[PDB]
């Protein structure tokens, strides 16, 4: 158990807890510091450390010792007596509170007997040497006024009261002759610089803090935890595993980068979460190294040590065993020390990885920062932790009683105010960056705001060593993690040896290196044009003796003029916005500006489902024009073009070492060593490949995801900003009226802000899932890629390596140098797939990653896309695509394949996909449109087969390929064996739904079966099991290939590719988002235009058509005429028949050139009676449910409407359209759709029935109908002459 003594400040020296002693960077001179013992070698001296540090630099000046912190001065803190005795009484509370639970007391225990080595480096391995101001300090016994009497005592802990700057605690080890024992297996005093009532401020990128930005916001820290994060520090030091390796260092090249002290492992160690994973495998291993290396030396002296020249009442038996227990180290019957793998293992990633502020806040149920990196907040004072109203030892802040206890709102600034005070800004230093443009105007930013971008000498390159390979070599992985949970309920962690007597001889040598600090400029003045994130956000700013603003779209208006405020909303917000009104319209337009807020906000919430793209924020590039000029153009075209990319204010040059060769060692003779030898560099491959994943993701975070955080901070910022200069507006509008006014307008404030405070955390929603949407975007095509490439490159290497090595040792392998021949083979073949939650455990990356994989539209690894007049690869992967002359492209992202040879696209795929997944898994969807037959080519074709699209790579691969009227999928696995699986469409029908029409393919793969669906719909299927391996990431050539027509040609549109098989569910859905238009379409499936020519077609009497009867104005309906040759393999009903319709526009009279006929549209139907231009009628008073429609000359009759409204009454994919006819635009009333009707007509010769085209009432009801009637005779088709369709 962990006893904490008590004691007040002004109790009686006694020489045994209570001391007057001789601090050790102090040298032996100078005065003594009062020390209280709080438990057994930990001591409390409630003073200001002022080692290093000059007299005036206590108080707040023009200068910052760190360029990371805003830094609280205050001179008079701990300048009294009782000042002195409440920091002594809080620190034993703050004590109590970390033992209150096992983990902390387990840390204080830990801390406790980790007593340091009794010398250092300097000393001889067989002696104990405490006369090293890192292991004795001493005491003044004599009476007050003479240094005649001293003792010393061996120490573990010191902690002062702060420093110059009360916010940045530290912890602090002791330099002798440039080296640190902490440093070096031996450890040695440690010293801390701490304040219990100045704590750290911080808030969730992720979250909200009380949804509310009105109010305060952010969580202020348990200065427990503050204080077992620096005992963590401590511990380390005392056990000395404080080493030093490849430290984490900014980049600091361009303006907009973020300069910080370099970072070293044992930091993010300490800190716990995601931050070790910023620490690659390769550092990780190197640290163990280093610290198994300095207990191998501490392991050895205790092997040696014979005396302790220093102090002759040393037993150096307790001390021996004491050491043994401390470092975990294994003694024989005799009494000979070694290490032992297993528990210093144990031990180490206990200390390294068990004890962390992210586990310890978890168990303690303390709210904390989410990374070391972010952004830093203003301290805060807490009024009185002594007070147990407010702070107790068992809940801290979060007191239950209280009801503080969920959400940790003890915490909250939002809500326990009567916990903490603000801070006097007047007594903070911020290091800023003052950007100045060459004129001038200058802003200031907090260095803190801008881009933390680790540099490329923050990561190893040991992955490029080369490997000796043996028999024995083994595999490494050291796991950043610890079972929390087992280190609380291990039984052997905590010593139960003895701790030594404290008292021994006064130290007299007193060398040691006392560091100097200084403050240094707390501005720095850098010049730049650039208008980016920082002076966006400025923009959005107005100064404090300001109240009368507008808002503006203008960027360069609002920079330039204090009243204009700059605004990324729609145009039309900013006019309602800057609108003026009377009294009595003032609540009405607040409603209503308001309303226009969220739903500026709201539109966060885009989707972009036909670029692929399933969430996008407009206006992003607008608020802060961050990464490549986002603010110029329309950020969604640009977001579709080059992805997340876009948004990074820098790319960060990638550390992808190419892997050291393997060295495989030999055993002649040896039918074992040799098989070792083989397997272990195959296990050792792995973990190269685990490796270099690992080195990857270390750099994503740090480089890349840290860009994405400073976006999403930007945003919040942003989006607080309009709604701060919203509020603004209002006030001053309202204060214009006079109190007689005010009294008659009803308007509530707090809603207001509740109101726009509720759209901005809905729209905080949407930007943080879109920006993590599109950090894991880049990590997965922009980063991972690249590391397999050389992964992929070291295997082949390897391969030949090994079989080689197989060659030269086949006779000691005598049969079997065949069998692990292949065993070769089959294990560089299945590469590595990359898994986040192997390289860390943090919720929110691990989710973040999860999500990203759960969303089938990342499955896409081709997407050729029409820009600019040419076809590229939207999927993000960079294939290379050539689109040779002869193929024909146009905006509508269709491109025609013709019999030149110039027509082809040559497709580059990315070779380091996982495409293989070495049971054949991808999808190809895309719609394609295939001209009808020639009648008099019937026979070719149906006995052509020609190839469309090839994919071959070592004669394996895929194709498709068409035979007549039938398109044919093909695969063919390495061993050459062949499988097909095919769609046929029939040519004898009288209409067929897919000759010459768009039609949507989509083929699936899996290990079992080769599945075909068209237009979502499954139509073949055919079993691939004996299909082995298929290699699909060769070439992709667009080309038709084969015994072909001059004349023949396809048009294709959308080609995907997806590397895993897509659901029957996945498919429709993409049928359906790609046949969406705003528009009609036509026969043939493209876009219905105006002042076109058109045949018609009727769903619901497929083989009738209209014409105008001779000797009245009707339309009488015939039937088609056919396909007369003999031919037995076709048949079909002409289409090229009946009057040629045109459509013409009703509204604005922009000509009759042509345009695209869109959904609602007002139009006339007309047709060519010869050398004139008739229309189509309704007679305005019809009483029965039908009449026949009047065909006849342009003109304008009060007696017959002349306007249609062509409608859409089918929510699923369709090239119908229906005729409505309304009173009139404007009016509810609908007169009915125009179709077919049949009449009966008996005369004094003719006695039978006839169709017409007519108008009914019927059909408004029966289009409401589900599922919509096709069948209908209102579903009418518009039909133009076209190349790929003749008779
Ligand atoms: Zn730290
Ligand atoms: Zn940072």
């Amino acid at each position: 158990p962990v006893t904490i003594n008590n004691f007040n400040y002004n109790d009686p020296i006694d020489n045994n807890n209570i001391i007057m002693m001789e601090p050790p960077f102090a040298r032996g001179t100078g005065r003594y510091y009062k020390a209280f013992k709080i438990t057994d070698r930990i001591w409390i001296i409630p003073e200001r450390y002022t080692f290093g540090y000059k007299p005036e630099d206590f108080n707040k000046s023009s200068g910052i010792f760190n360029r990371d912190v805003c830094e609280y001065y205050d001179p008079d803190y701990l300048n009294t007596n009782d000042k002195k005795n409440i920091f002594l009484q809080t620190m034993i509370k703050l004590f109590n509170r970390i033992k209150s639970k096992p983990l902390g007391e387990k840390l204080l225990e830990m801390i406790i007997n980790g007593i340091p080595y009794l010398g250092d480096r300097r000393v001889p391995l067989e002696e104990f040497n405490t006369n090293i101001a890192s292991v004795t300090v001493n005491k003044l016994i004599s009476n007050p006024g003479e240094v005649e009497r001293k003792k010393g005592i061996f120490a573990n802990l010191i902690i002062f009261g702060p420093g110059p700057v009360l916010n940045e605690n530290e912890t602090i080890d002791i330099g002798i002759q440039n080296h640190f024992a902490s440093r070096e297996g031996f450890g040695g005093i440690m010293q801390m610089k701490f304040c219990p009532e100045y704590v750290s401020v911080f808030n969730n990128v992720q979250e909200n803090k009380g949804a509310s930005i009105f109010n305060r916001r952010g969580y202020f820290s348990d200065p427990a935890l503050i204080l077992m994060h620096e005992l963590i520090h401590v511990l380390h030091g005392l056990y000395g595993i404080k080493v030093d390796d490849l430290p984490i260092v900014p980049n600091e090249k361009k303006f907009f980068m973020q300069s910080t002290d370099a970072i070293q492992a044992e930091e993010l160690y300490t800190f716990g979460g995601q931050d070790p994973s910023i620490i690659t495998p390769s550092t990780d291993k190197s640290i163990y190294d280093k610290v198994l290396q300095n207990f191998r030396g501490i392991v050895d002296r205790l092997n040696k040590v014979l005396v302790c020249i220093s102090d002759p009442n040393i037993n150096i038996n307790i001390y021996k065993n004491k050491f043994k227990d401390k470092y975990k180290f294994v003694e024989d019957s005799e009494g000979k020390y070694s290490i032992d793998v297993e528990s210093f293992d144990k031990l180490y990633k206990s200390l390294m990885f068990g004890f962390t502020e992210t586990n310890i806040a978890e168990n303690y149920k303390i709210k904390t920062r989410a990374s070391y990196f972010s952004d830093s907040l203003p301290p805060v004072k807490i009024k009185n932790l002594l007070d147990n109203e407010i702070y107790t030892i068992e809940e801290g802040f979060n007191i239950s009683d209280k009801d503080m206890e969920k959400e940790y709102r003890g915490q909250n600034k939002a809500i326990n105010k009567q916990a903490y005070e603000e801070i006097s800004k007047e007594h903070l230093a911020v290091y800023k960056i003052q950007m100045c443009k060459s004129v001038g105007i200058c802003i200031d930013v907090d260095n803190e705001d801008l881009f933390f971008i680790a540099d490329k000498n923050s990561f190893s390159d040991d992955l490029s060593k080369n490997e000796r390979i043996e028999y024995n070599t083994q595999s490494n992985y050291i796991e950043n993690d610890f079972p929390i949970n087992e280190l609380i309920l291990d039984t052997d962690l905590i010593s139960k040896i003895e701790l030594p007597s404290e008292n021994t001889e006064s130290l007299t040598d007193f060398n040691v290196d006392v560091p100097v600090y200084e403050k240094q400029p707390a501005i720095k003045k850098i010049f730049t044009d650039e208008n980016t994130i920082f002076q966006y956000l400025y923009s959005q700013t107005f100064p404090l003796d300001i109240r009368d603003i507008s808002l503006t779209s203008s960027f360069d208006d609002a920079l330039l003029f204090s009243n204009k405020v700059y605004s990324f909303f729609s145009m039309d917000y900013i006019k309602t916005a800057n609108k003026v009104v009377e009294a009595g319209l003032f609540a009405g337009w607040v409603k209503q500006i308001v309303n226009d807020f969220v739903i500026e906000a709201n539109k966060s919430n885009t989707m972009d489902k036909i670029a692929d793209i399933s969430l996008i924020v407009p206006y992003i590039g607008l608020a802060l024009n961050v990464g490549n000029e986002t603010a110029k153009g329309n950020f969604e075209n640009a977001f579709e073009i080059a992805g997340a990319s876009i948004l990074l204010e820098f790319i960060p040059e990638l550390l992808i070492p190419v892997v050291g060769a393997f060295l495989l060692e030999s055993y002649i003779d040896n039918k074992n060593k040799i098989i070792k030898t083989i397997d272990n560099a195959l296990t050792k491959r792995n973990e190269k490949w685990s490796d270099m994943y690992g080195l990857i993701v270390a750099q994503w975070l740090s480089t890349v995801n840290t860009q994405f955080y400073t976006i999403k901070e930007g945003m919040y910022k942003a989006l607080n900003y309009q709604a701060q200069a919203l509020e603004e507006i209002i006030k001053y509008r309202y204060n214009i009226y006079s109190e007689k006014e005010k009294s008659n307008i009803n308007i509530d404030f707090n809603d207001i802000n509740s109101k726009l405070n509720e759209g901005i955390n809905q729209a905080i929603d949407n930007i943080n899932n879109f920006i993590n949407g599109c950090s894991v975007s880049y990590l997965m095509k922009k980063m991972i890629p690249l590391a397999v490439e050389k992964l992929l490159d070291f295997d082949n290497t390897l391969k030949k390596n090994l079989l080689n090595y197989i060659d030269e040792n086949k006779l000691y392998l005598i049969g079997s140098a065949e069998y692990e021949k292949s065993k070769v083979n089959k294990y560089l073949k299945t590469i590595m797939p990359f898994d986040l939650s192997i390289y860390t455990n943090d919720t929110i990356l691990i989710e973040m990653f999860n999500k990203y994989n759960s969303e089938i539209l990342n499955n896409i690894i081709l997407n050729l896309r029409y820009k600019d007049n040419n076809l590229i690869d939207l999927s993000g992967y960079g294939a290379k695509v050539e689109v040779y002359d002869g193929v024909e492209l146009n905006d509508k992202n269709q491109f025609k394949l013709t019999s030149s040879a110039n027509s082809k696209i040559r497709v580059t795929q990315n070779q380091n996909i996982i495409f293989n997944s070495v049971f054949l898994d991808f999808s190809v969807s895309f719609w394609i449109r295939i001209p009808k037959y020639k009648n008099d080519g019937i026979q070719n074709y149906i006995h052509n087969e020609y190839t469309i699209i090839n994919c071959m790579k070592n004669n394996s691969g895929w194709k498709i390929s068409i035979r007549g009227n039938r398109i044919i999928w093909t695969l063919i696995d390495i061993n050459g064996k062949t499988k097909s699986v095919f769609f046929e469409y029939n040519i004898r029908e009288d209409i067929s739904e897919y000759i010459n029409r768009w039609f949507f393919v989509t083929i699936t793969n899996n290990l079992n079966n080769a599945k075909i669906y068209i237009n979502g719909k499954l139509e073949s299927n055919t079993d691939i099991k004996d299909i082995r391996e298929v290699i699909a990431n060769g070439e992709i050539i667009f080309k038709l290939d084969g015994d072909i027509d001059r004349t023949q040609f396809i048009w294709m549109k959308y080609f995907s590719i997806f590397n895993t098989e897509l659901s029957q569910s996945n498919i429709e859905e993409r049928y359906k988002i790609q046949s969406y238009s705003e528009y009609l379409k036509d026969f043939w499936g493209n876009p219905l235009m105006y002042n076109k020519e058109y045949y018609m077609f009727n769903a619901g009497n497929k083989n009738s058509y209209i014409k105008l009867k001779k000797d009245s104005p009707v339309g009488e309906i015939l039937t088609r005429s056919k396909y007369n040759q003999n031919s037995k393999y076709i048949n079909y009903r002409d289409l090229y028949i009946g009057e040629k319709f045109i459509i013409r526009r009703k509204s604005n009279s922009q000509s009759i050139n042509d345009d695209i006929v869109r959904k609602e549209d007002y139009i006339y139907l007309d047709f060519f009676n010869l050398n004139q231009e008739w229309r189509v009628y309704t007679y305005k008073y019809f009483k029965k449910e039908e009449e026949k429609l009047f065909l006849a000359p342009i003109s304008d009759s009060d007696e017959f409407y002349n306007t249609i409204q062509i409608k859409e009454y089918d929510e699923q994919p369709t090239y119908s359209c229906q005729l409505l006819f309304k009173k009139d635009e404007e009016s509810t009333d609908e007169i009915g759709l125009i179709g077919i009707h049949r009449f009966y007509e008996s005369g004094i010769v003719f006695e039978e029935y006839k169709d017409y085209f007519c108008i009914s009432k019927w059909y408004l009801k029966e289009v409401k109908r589900k599922p919509y009637n096709l069948k209908l005779g209102c579903n009418w088709q518009f039909i133009p002459k076209d190349e790929g369709w003749t008779e």
